[PDB]
């Protein structure tokens, strides 16, 4: 009932000598829209949100380096190595300003570059974003002690490297209805070889719980500094009960940042995409009418 097919054509860009993947299809009348994934997913997860978009705006949805169709390079694949690809990403396709639409660690890409580059964005839809967890007692208890293991030394690599945990098991932990064997197949593709594996096991090893990695946290901090003082056109999506957004937060940041909507999607973990990507694509259609 979801869409499960992936029809868009591929398109490549060399970015600091490495392949990218992205999707881009629309008008290209005006803003362009850029859709960020996360971890662990792909350009994939934006499939069913895009095509309520592209009647109206041009959707550009990169996968990021070393996920997705995207070349695998030999990185530690920290946020510092996606910034700079995503940066030269964004510099190789020749646009001026831009809508932001971001997830998870795409939402920490997307708002980074946003504060490094406030003119050149004109509204940012966001949902299960990165924000700073000040202890474990706010990552939900169903998820603690696993997250907590694939940020053990060895431990975690043997999960997320060996075992592909991640793709198997907490990629459907983070969607409220279940996914399909063909979701699963096209999430699984980038990740077949182990080898490959490496940003799938970084990305929890930089989240930023309580205090570390101090840069993460610093970085962060930052951004949720610009983001509360910046004019910039902001919706919010929401779920119940979320994994790093409880309701409680998104609550409280529909009151504290300015020229916020929320958006309450119902039931949804952290793959808000997956559990309701009409009332997503769909408000944020209207919203971009109204910029
Ligand atoms: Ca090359
Ligand atoms: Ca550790
Ligand atoms: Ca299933
Ligand atoms: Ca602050």
């Amino acid at each position: 009932g979801i869409g499960t097919g992936f029809p868009f054509d591929p398109h490549y860009v060399e970015v600091l000598g490495e392949r990218m993947h992205y999707v881009d299809v629309g008008p290209r009348d005006g803003t362009p829209v850029l859709f960020l994934h996360g971890n662990p997913t792909s350009s994939y997860v934006w499939r069913n949100i895009i095509p309520h978009v592209a009647p109206t705006h041009r959707c550009i949805a990169p996968d990021l380096i070393g996920m997705g169709k995207s070349d695998k390079p030999d990185l530690g694949y920290f946020f510092d190595d996606h910034v700079r690809f995503m940066d030269a990403f964004i510099e190789a396709l020749g646009l001026e300003e831009v809508v932001l639409v971001i997830h998870d660690w795409g939402s920490a890409l997307g708002f980074h570059w946003a504060k490094r580059n406030p003119e050149r964005v004109k509204g940012i839809a966001f949902m299960e974003f990165i924000r700073p967890i000040p202890t474990w007692d706010e990552w939900p208890k169903f998820a603690r002690k696993t997250f907590q293991a694939f940020r053990t030394k060895k431990v975690g690599r043997k999960l997320i490297i060996d075992q592909n945990v991640f793709i198997e098991g907490t990629l459907p932990m983070g969607v409220v209805r279940p996914l399909t064997e063909v979701e699963m197949d096209h999430y699984r593709e980038p990740f077949l070889n182990p080898v490959d594996r490496e940003p799938l096991w970084r990305f929890p090893n930089e989240l930023p719980i309580a205090g570390e990695p101090a840069n993460i946290v610093a970085l962060v901090e930052e951004y949720m500094d610009w983001l509360h003082q910046s004019p910039v056109p902001k919706l919010l999506f929401w779920g119940t009960p979320g994994v790093l957004i409880p309701p409680a937060e998104a609550a409280r940041l529909a009151k504290s940042l300015p020229n916020c909507k929320a958006v309450d999607i119902g039931p949804g973990l952290n793959l808000l995409q997956e559990d309701n990507p009409d009332l997503i694509g769909s408000e944020i259609a209207r919203w971009l009418s109204t910029l």
